[PDB]
């Protein structure tokens, strides 16, 4: 049967023209006589691919030459260790602003390798807000400030960014990467797994200011050492070649769409349809997140009639809208609406919500 | 070339055509699920069926006993060079190594960050052409484990039988001969390897580990390197390399269809013999430096007496659709990597090419 509307939160839906391009290239990429999956990573074909992927990503996000771009394995969770291993001594302090459970996971891992100060946590109001930056009390000698830019489970997204009092800003942008323009120069490090907006799982992108590379802790595994990866242009060991190729296809296609200003407009448009449906529902559907920080990528919502949640999810799936189930601890629903989710999928969901409400009025 | 070439790359490597064509067919919509494998939730029922079948197929192929875990991880074999001593040793423990090539040497260097190392024997002095007699190896009396690289991909040295560890257990990097032949898994505490030679694309690393060795990692172990975390979450602690795992699953299923590892080994031995016999019968025109009894079935390094002709040999072979034959910078010459999926006809073409080349340049 046909392709479904896939609301999965990661891995996620990918552009159909990209998938079909990959299908067409799979057996024999451009007359090279082999698949990307069979290429030497030190061969001229693969080198062309990873170089074009880097150049395309630099163009898309406007990443200047003062920053390195690394294509790594291990997921964002590997970076939770790599960051303080590379950037801190064991007795340095990192500040965290914790706006959901991904930030909390980052804090717990960093505690192995340095000191951590959680200068603000949204937990007491169920992770529904971003703090006022002026009232944060930042540690005066902090090495860096870590945020999770888009909290995938909780639907809380930074629109503006804090200015570190000392040191530099590090952001986990896994679930909103390449969804909108970002002024990279405000950051020391931007990182994220590919598997929401830019490719399949198995590739993690690290964007790191060059003056911060080097001097990792002695216990840093070679495979977590940024200087090693940078000096070898992400080919220290065998990279995730097919994944990097797929990212390259996605980056190329985002440029063809008109770049990130255009991508942002589409994302804002389709998210507004869903949030407006929720707010106009007279409480039938509810989104807990404070309006100004509502994610364009992950939309958590509940039903006033909580007992109807299983029926909602099951009937949506019969209507080809899958993976709408929300997190264990609040229940309800989560609509993930990443760059490649078609406008028509969001419209189908909004129509289904309207009909469901009228039926269970 | 709009025909597929004979691809002698050392990793990533050639893969079976039937596997690639199955992946092509299903890439847009896997089995009416309505999405690609590349778009599936790792916590969803479709992907769970894929990873579970991949593990089941591998357990059958290798005859992995029930008391071993199978982990599908990211990071390559190089990440395991760190994860092994982090998980298995305290910081003042010792690991013994037999070093038969440069991959083992890299494992030693990384392990030193995490524990003490002892190289009992190195083949470096004879340019990595031999395996030591095992009984005379002086093992450390309290060594936690003994590490080998079962197939040294650059040097072409392959273990046929295995040493018996004295105090601890045996760990083997089988990256470049993984699923080329039967292995008595019970002889090992850990077998590991990147998928990218014999069983899949780059991005997936397999670790087969005895369950009683899991747990008790050093406090500084990253969560992503911790065997207990991966095992208790069945390799889904974080987001796994879903598509790579899928691809490995296809390869395992095809290796079972071929008749399993006894059949795979026969084919490997047969095609390797063709190439080694061509070299030995050439009256010194071609030379392999490796001692005969430990010559790899997977990677065949060889040189020309007239070394000035090596560049032409490689360029001319590539015009004849035999690519990636250049050998390592320290010895020059050539390296023919002839993994499971390398067709017999590719080895036949190279041998015929070698014959013609010698006749022409004799
Ligand atoms: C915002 C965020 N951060 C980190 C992660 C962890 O990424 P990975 O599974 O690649 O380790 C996720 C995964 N959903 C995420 O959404
Ligand atoms: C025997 C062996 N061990 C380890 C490695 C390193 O593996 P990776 O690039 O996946 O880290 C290689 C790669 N050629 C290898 O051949
Ligand atoms: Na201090």
């Amino acid at each position: 049967n046909a392709r479904v509307f896939n609301f999965a939160a990661g891995p996620a839906t990918l552009p159909e023209n990209v998938l079909l391009k990959a299908q067409a290239d799979l057996y024999n990429w451009r007359g090279s006589g082999m698949s990307v999956m069979e290429m030497s990573h030190r061969g001229k074909e693969f080198l062309s691919i990873i170089q074009k992927a880097e150049s395309d990503l630099r163009q898309l996000l406007e990443i200047p030459q003062e920053y390195s771009v690394l294509f790594l394995q291990g997921g964002a969770t590997t970076q939770f260790a790599a960051l303080p291993l590379n950037l801190c001594k064991s007795d340095d302090t990192v500040d965290f602003v914790v706006t959901g459970s991904w930030g909390d996971k980052a804090v717990k891992e960093a505690k192995k390798y340095c000191k951590t100060n959680v200068i603000w946590s949204g937990k007491s109001e169920k992770y529904t807000k971003v703090p006022s930056f002026e009232e944060l009390e930042q540690t005066p000698d902090a090495k860096y400030l870590h945020i999770c830019a888009n909290e995938t489970i909780h639907g809380v997204e930074f629109k503006d960014y804090p200015v570190p009092k000392n040191g530099f800003l590090v952001a986990d942008m896994s679930s909103n990467f390449c969804s909108k323009p970002v002024d990279v120069s405000k950051f020391g490090v931007i990182y994220g797994g590919a598997q929401k907006n830019v490719g399949p799982s198995g590739v993690t992108i690290v964007i790191i200011r060059k003056d911060l590379i080097g001097n990792a802790q002695d216990i840093t595994p070679v495979m977590l050492d940024y200087k090693i990866h940078d000096e070898n242009s992400s080919l220290y060991n065998t990279p995730p070649c097919f994944g990097i190729y797929m990212c390259g296809l996605v980056f190329e296609d985002l440029l063809e769409q008109g770049g990130l200003k255009e991508v942002e407009k589409k994302n804002q448009r389709k998210a507004d349809l869903l949030y407006n449906a929720i707010e106009e529902s007279n409480g039938f559907f509810r989104c807990p997140v404070e309006k100004s920080v509502r994610s364009l990528m992950n939309v958590p919502f509940t039903l006033e009639k909580s007992e109807l949640e299983a029926e909602f999810i099951k009937e949506a799936a019969k209507e080809k809208m899958v993976q709408l189930k929300g997190h264990r601890s609040v229940g309800g629903m989560r609509a993930s609406i990443y760059n490649a989710m078609p406008l028509a999928g969001v419209e189908k969901l909004v129509a289904f919500m309207k009909d469901f409400q009228a039926k269970h009025a």
